[PDB]
């Protein structure tokens, strides 16, 4: 029957004899485990050693499998991805379904996933109560058989499927076949862009129920106006044969202290002309004064439900964490308790990189805690719902959470060709109403999702109301075909620009302020995806922000994304390194468009990371004269773990610091009027920088932890003073190819064909390796390159730009090289035209003065053609003998950024090891430059002025000729490019022009100005 | 203090290249001790007669941002065109320059100046790239105003009909110009994108001989 009837290529069968979904349950014989959420001896983990076979397609699968283990296993843990094992290759694919679009149809070729458990089963769960199986991931379909015998079948990868083992079962040993096939007519319905693996990958458990059991039970909070009073109502379902006796109790706990309680028979209100349910029961618990669960503060009560019979006896206990809190949406607004919402939130996948897709706790709780520490407080599940143990921690921890049916048809065409589809409502209703029976009871869970990129369609509005009509509690949105159907109650488009529109054809991505306030348009607008984080990215994340705070009805959005999907390779000599599309021989592939994270998959932040907790922070801050405005965002708690440090630095020289207690209310103000700030005698610009600290540790963070930080320009006091009378003057040596200038043990050299600084000597000790010259390129950026599909090119993107226009190849034509002596200093005067193809792009005209200072004043003007593509950067850069092991600068910093992405950064003098300057992006890149720098110091050089710099072991060649960071190698002496202009990075998208019109090095001509010395 | 700042020396020097002669000067504007602004200069006057001017200005981060950042002089002659390649025909400033066009304008001189009832800085055009007056031609990229009243006399007059025509030609050549405003007239206007606030500034002038 298994082979005839192929179940995976039939949308209209997605399981056979499947029990019904239900909140999480472990059928407590005691209600005091329950109630402390103990260990339940119901309740037991198969996860462990497996046996296991991989076979091309389920035609291969030998019929002794069923009974008798295959000689040819390998026995592996579950659970698992059996990519991860070596089995097969995962696929990284983005919209371009893996397999061909021919629905309901998958390959002939269909790895097939053999697992098999033999196991021990206690006689005492077989004489009496109902054992089944829980499989809380299978990817993407499977057959199940208990003792040879077929028990049924399951699809949608992402939700628990159960089934009851109490006729297959003996006592002692036992042994489970699991059939997991690859591609199902499921895997139409699971196009998200992540790599496509398969197997027994979330856990695999045995519950023992009572004949007599709770089936169902659903918790609901409901308060008067200013939530001084609560409502508890618990409906209970039961299942077997219904008694006069059997009761129902729901008990309310504040940690230790029962609030509430109440005891009914079963037997519901009344509800049509046949009566009502006989079988369920609805508990009322008043709560007086409840504490209100947020993100801010997660209050979190305990409900135990137990089935007894009246004298006493406890039949089972269920029981869950309750959260009290309102989500609604009122005139225009999504509303928690009564109060506005900012949403600092991200997508994240589950996604691990030694074990793929297979979540554990560890990794879970490393993720909130980093999540918390860098000022998110929600989370959106793209696309599809969680391990059932991510829900808890974020009830626990407290994150707001958008829940997400496992339905993504990007690769359809158009594509709402299946979500439009009568015949695919029964598989769509599936993945939707067994997402909100699991998950409803879950405070952390505010908004449902109807999945991702499957366009619109009917079966969407459908499932639209199912949810609304059965849980009311939550809003329900969804993206798909523009973002504002009728299928979604937030606008929640996708990369829609702050102040720019992209009016594409029916689907527009209006600029979020103007989206608004379309006519009729009255709902508010959190975008689903923003600010895409792909590699050296995050520029113009503080636009989204101005806009988010001045604008009620924008209340924030969930960047793209959490975590790099890298996956973990081994070279020859047994090294690891990161991985990505295209590495496992997977075919056709997008390459590196599955790395978008704020951290590597490993979670090291990156440089990006700063800049979001920057802008997400709760703290504002206003400056005048001596007072300090500090506001708090939040919305239910005072600031009582927060301490204000403050420091008034005099170029990067400490003149006074100290320290102020925050007592803040929400939504509240405080001013703090700092002491009578000392004048500095000496010239510069003195700056202030206050931190806000927690003192105490948390559940998410370490004393001394800094969630906000802000700085101003003071007073500034510009040098009027001369430098002193050099005695000595430098001496110009004139040769036919070169001008040599020599100032006691410092030499310079200039050579004439080329017009540039080829080397400088400090005694007798070479201090170039490649001479200083203009660069008006960078290795281009994930975003310069503007690739979604690899198979597609953008003749609009700025790295397709700049390649068309020759600056990658343009040469330095010489055009005038000059000495002069001067009476206190030597003049080099220099020009050069960049040309490619008989046309001009760039004109750089110099002065290199050197006094008897040993002082080198390079003056630069360059002029750049008005109609080829915007420059990278107008800098110099040079290739230096020295490697040290410090880097010190006076500008912005310690981390990584660019003009589009600085706001976090803050001047003072920092000083780093050389590896820290370097980031290293899985695809390399331009990286590693620091802004506003009037100061930078390396082994015994200084350049000063007003400039933007990196410095590496890698030149830009390398980066842009180098796929991984792995294969890059540290060149000789290190590389420096020391920027006057340098362009935003954008990232509103990574796959079109997205750096803004402000960011782009368009005036046409540009002057700057360092002075090299030795020090 | 910035309409009573009094210039500073801090140094001026002269060199003799291979085909000009180099001028270097800086300067300091203080008012009460404070150093507002800085500005380094320098002349290069070449074989052909060109004097290349090149000016770098530093203005101190916490005086409020200055209403523009040029050069001004007391031409001794009064001609009767004004020809340039740049913004115009009409008065054009960073804030309203829209409407302006990039061509070569000739007008005469009293049309490059604007009789608002109540005298102000009136006239400037943007965008230019060359001005030409009498036998003097300057090159760059500029804003710039001319006419027969000085900055002094317009702010000190308080009605059009009491202006007197000052003996040759009032020329203030900008290399930056603030925006003017005007969302209101009771309260700052100037949106920030158009305040001269950027700390340094570079630009350069050729002064010739047509
Ligand atoms: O539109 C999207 O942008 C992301 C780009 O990485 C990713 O593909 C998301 O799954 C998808 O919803
Ligand atoms: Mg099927
Ligand atoms: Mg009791
Ligand atoms: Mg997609
Ligand atoms: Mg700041
Ligand atoms: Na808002
Ligand atoms: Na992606
Ligand atoms: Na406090
Ligand atoms: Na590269
Ligand atoms: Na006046």
């Amino acid at each position: 029957v298994v082979l005839q009837r192929r179940d995976w290529e039939n949308p209209g069968v997605t399981q056979l004899n499947r029990l019904a979904a239900h909140p999480p349950f472990a059928s407590w014989r005691n209600s005091e485990e329950a109630r402390t959420d103990r260990p339940s001896q119901q309740l037991r983990s198969l996860n462990g050693e497996w046996r296991f076979a991989w076979f091309p397609a389920p035609e291969a699968v030998p019929e002794s499998w069923l009974e008798c283990d295959l000689p040819e296993a390998d026995t592996v843990v579950v659970p698992s991805n059996w990519q991860m094992h070596g089995y097969d290759a995962p696929i990284y694919t983005n919209v371009t379904y893996p397999i061909t679009v021919n629905p309901p149809f998958v390959p002939t070729e269909n790895p097939t996933g053999c697992y098999s458990l033999t196991f021990n089963v206690d006689e005492s769960w077989l004489q009496e109560g109902q054992t089944r199986i829980i499989f809380d991931g299978v990817n993407s379909a499977f057959h199940l058989w208990c003792n040879g015998r077929w028990v049924g079948y399951g699809q949608d990868s992402r939700l628990p499927s159960e089934f009851d083992l109490s006729a297959f079962l003996r006592a002692g040993e036992n042994r489970l076949a699991v059939m997991v096939l690859r591609w199902s007519d499921g895997s139409y319905l699971e196009d998200q862009d992540m790599w496509r693996m398969s197997g027994i990958f979330r856990d695999v458990s045995l519950l023992h129920k009572p004949t007599t059991q709770i089936s169902d039970f659903h918790v609901a909070t409901r308060f008067n106006d200013d939530f001084s009073r609560a409502v508890l109502e618990a409906e209970v379902q039961m299942c077997g044969e219904l008694r006069d006796y059997l009761r129902v109790t729901v008990s309310l706990w504040q940690g230790e202290t029962q609030v509430a309680s109440g005891t009914a028979p079963f037997g519901g209100e009344i509800i049509d002309e046949r009566g009502g349910y006989a079988d369920r029961v609805t508990l009322r618990l008043n709560v007086e004064n409840p504490k209100l669960w947020s993100a801010e503060i997660p209050n979190l009560y305990r409900a135990v439900v137990e089935l007894h019979t009246a004298d006493g006896t406890l039949i089972e206990a269920e029981a869950c964490d309750v959260g009290f809190r309102e989500v609604r949406i009122e005139n225009g607004l999504l509303l928690l308790n009564g109060k506005p919402l900012l949403i600092r939130g991200v997508n994240r996948h589950e996604h691990h990189p030694l074990h793929g897709q297979v979540m554990d706790e560890q990794t879970m709780v490393q993720d909130i805690l980093l999540m918390k520490q860098n000022n998110f407080n929600a989370v959106r599940c793209s696309h599809y719902p969680n391990h059932p143990l991510w829900y808890t921690l974020c009830d626990r921890y407290g994150l707001y959470v958008v829940d997400e049916a496992n339905i993504e048809t990007h690769g359809m065409v158009p594509m709402n060709r299946l979500t439009d589809d009568p015949r695919w409502l029964p598989a769509m209703s599936e993945r939707v109403t067994r997402m909100v029976q699991r998950d409803r009871n879950h405070p952390s869970v505010i908004i449902w999702s109807l999945g991702n990129e499957s366009g619109h369609g009917a079966n969407h509005d459908a499932l639209y109301r199912w949810i609304k009509s059965v849980d009311p509690s939550r809003p329900v949105q969804y993206e798909g075909g523009g973002a504002d159907t009728t299928a979604t109650d937030i606008i929640c488009p996708m990369y829609a620009r702050v102040d720019e529109d992209q009016p594409f054809p029916a689907v527009p991505k209006w600029s979020i302020k103007k989206w608004l306030s379309l006519p009729g348009e009255t709902r508010p607008l959190i975008l689903c995806e923003y600010a895409h984080a792909m590699g050296n990215s995050l520029g113009g994340f503080a636009k989204y922000w101005q806009a988010f705070r001045q604008y009620p009805r924008l209340q924030g959005g969930f960047v793209w994304d959490w975590v790099d999907q890298s996956l973990i390779k081994y070279d020859e000599n047994g090294n690891p390194w990161s991985a990505y599309g295209g590495d496992f021989g997977d075919t056709p592939n997008d390459r590196q468009f599955c790395m978008n994270g704020l951290v590597f998959a490993d979670r090291t932040p990156h440089p990006a990371l700063t800049e979001a907790k920057h802008q997400q922070q709760f703290f504002q801050f206003r400056l005048s004269g001596q007072t300090i405005e500090v506001t708090s965002e939040y919305l239910f708690r005072h600031s009582d773990n927060e301490l204000l440090h403050w420091m008034v630095a005099l170029d990067g020289k400490p003149l006074a610091s100290g320290e102020v207690p925050l007592d803040v209310a929400p939504q509240g103000k405080q001013l703090i009027e700092l002491p009578e700030l000392p004048q500095p005698e000496s010239a510069g610009q003195l700056w202030l920088t206050v931190r806000v600290v927690q003192p105490n540790a948390t559940a998410w963070s370490e004393a001394g932890h800094i969630s906000a930080w802000q700085q101003w320009r003071l007073a500034e006091n510009l040098s009027v003073t001369l430098p002193a009378a050099s005695h000595a003057i430098p001496h110009l040596t004139t040769s036919e190819m070169d001008f040599c200038i020599e100032l006691g043990n410092k030499r310079w050299q200039f050579n004439r064909q080329s017009g540039f600084l080829s080397q400088m000597w400090i005694g007798d000790k070479k201090q170039l390796l490649t001479p200083l010259r203009d660069q008006f390129t960078r290795a281009p950026l994930d975003n310069d390159i503007g690739v979604a599909e690899a198979t597609r090119i953008d003749p609009n993107a700025w790295v397709e730009r700049w390649k068309a226009a020759g600056h990658y190849q343009a040469e330095a034509a010489l055009l005038q090289c000059t000495a002069d002596t001067l009476a206190d200093a030597v003049l080099i005067t220099t020009a050069h035209a960049w040309q490619h193809q008989g046309k001009t792009l760039f004109i750089s005209r110099k002065t290199y003065r050197i006094d008897g200072s040993g002082q080198m004043a390079i003056t630069v003007d360059v002029e750049v053609a008005s109609d080829t593509p915007h420059p990278a950067r107008i800098g110099l850069n040079c290739q230096l003998a020295q490697v040290a092991e410090r880097v010190n600068w006076l500008g912005l910093g310690p981390q990584e950024n660019y003009p589009d992405r600085l706001t976090a950064a803050c001047f003072d003098r920092w000083d780093l090891p050389l590896s820290d300057m370097y980031t290293p992006y899985v695809f390399p890149s331009e990286n590693g430059l620091r802004c506003g720098t009037r100061e930078l110091n390396y082994g015994p050089h200084q350049w000063r002025g007003d400039f933007q710099f990196n410095i590496s072991r890698y030149s830009q060649q390398q980066l842009m000729e180098t796929s991984h960071r792995h294969l890059l190698h540290a060149e000789e002496g290190t590389w420096l490019n020391i920027d006057g202009f340098h362009m935003g990075i954008g990232g509103d998208d990574s796959w079109s022009p997205s750096v803004s019109a402000e960011f782009q090095l368009s005036a046409g001509r540009y002057h700057y100005q360092l002075v090299w010395c030795q020090k």
